[PDB]
């Protein structure tokens, strides 16, 4: 008989976060002693803010990729009023809660993470046809060990090999790639575009553009060269320049080689892409959680909080097992 997960197979000891969808909480799986972040998520408020799609596309990437920097999916189960994403704990918490405290990171630390992020993108284009689209600090994390994990899979578009194009209208505004403002027919590129905003935000602590109003925010994006700080180096300025391209065609990575463009550039000089991949690089940074229950990188306005508890044909392929152990 096939491995059935319900959730009765699970301790539920600390939220991490919450929200209209649903909630994420720190699980331990009662016959092994392990430990994950189950995602609930409320059937009705997806069915209602039509994010349907969203979600299934969610769930077809998580069983269709593996990659040392991409969140893994363990289990993936339903009840007549939830859907549960039962994934690997990233026990250094969000990246944004360490970029936060820090303002900056030294450019060996963006250095380190931006070729991590590299190595999962490519990947994705690469060999599972899958753009990203949704790259910035809010979905990234940190594993127990200091290793970049990628979240948040809603917003990938699937079925994209070589210059292939999309539509859709989509990402966070502070993030948007020039050509998804424009509103034209984009490619795999916008992926470069998020991966120079991040990699601004890291070396040099804030926003390459930003304005409160989305109007003049956008304006930045489409025209205002980017301003730099006097302690940056010259070939962290050429790859921000390089990814921050407003044309995706002139952009690093814009070309057909893809993420070989990125690769090559000066600033990553040295490294072995092969040797990113297996984790071989030292992380610049160690998280110095005691358990797998310490929540020391999480956010306490969750944290605190006392657990309480709170159309089928349609998530169909949603339930998963992975073949993996721990
Ligand atoms: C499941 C996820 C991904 C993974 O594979 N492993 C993992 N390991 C450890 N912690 C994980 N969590 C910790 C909680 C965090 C969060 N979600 C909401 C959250 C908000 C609204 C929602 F609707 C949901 C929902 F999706 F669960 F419904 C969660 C609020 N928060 C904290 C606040 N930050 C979010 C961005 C800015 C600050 C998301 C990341 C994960």
């Amino acid at each position: 008989g096939s491995l059935r997960v319900t959730m009765n197979e699970f301790e539920y000891l600390k939220l991490l976060g919450k929200g209209t969808f649903g909630k994420v909480i720190l699980v331990k799986e009662k016959a092994t002693g392990r430990y994950y972040a189950m995602k609930i998520l409320k059937k009705e408020v997806i069915v209602a803010k039509d994010e349907v799609a969203h979600t299934l596309t969610e769930s077809r990437v998580l069983q269709n990729s593996r990659h040392p920097f991409l969140t893994a999916l363990k289990y993936s189960f339903q009840t007549h009023d939830r859907l549960c994403f039962v994934m690997e704990y990233a026990n250094g918490g969000e990246l944004f809660f360490h970029l936060s405290r820090e303002r900056v990171f030294s450019e060996d630390r963006a250095r380190f993470y931006g070729a991590e992020i590299v190595s999962a993108l490519d990947y994705l284009h690469s060999e599972k046809n899958v753009v990203y689209r949704d790259l910035k600090l809010e979905n990234l994390m940190l594993d127990k060990d200091g290793h970049i994990k990628i979240t948040d899979f809603g917003l990938c578009k699937e079925g994209i090999k070589d210059g292939a194009t999309m539509k859709t209208f989509c990402g966070t505004p502070e993030y948007l790639a020039p050509e998804v403002l424009e509103d034209n027919d984009y490619g795999r590129a916008v992926d470069w575009w998020g991966l120079g905003v991040v990699m601004y935000e890291m070396m040099c602590g804030r926003l390459p553009f930003y304005n409160q109003d989305h109007e003049k925010l956008f304006e930045l994006i489409l025209m205002e060269e980017i301003r730099f700080p006097r302690t940056l180096g010259p070939e962290a300025k050429s790859l921000l320049s390089g990814l921050l391209k407003k044309d995706p065609k002139q952009r690093l990575g814009g070309g057909p080689s893809d993420a070989k463009e990125i690769m090559q550039h000066r600033f990553f000089a040295g490294i072995v892409w092969q040797h990113v991949y297996e984790k071989k690089l030292s992380p610049p940074f160690k998280p110095q959680v005691t358990s797998e229950v310490d929540t020391r990188y999480f956010d306490e306005e969750f944290t605190a909080q006392m657990i309480t508890i709170t159309e089928q044909e349609m998530f169909r392929d949603f339930d998963y097992i992975a073949d993996w152990e721990g």
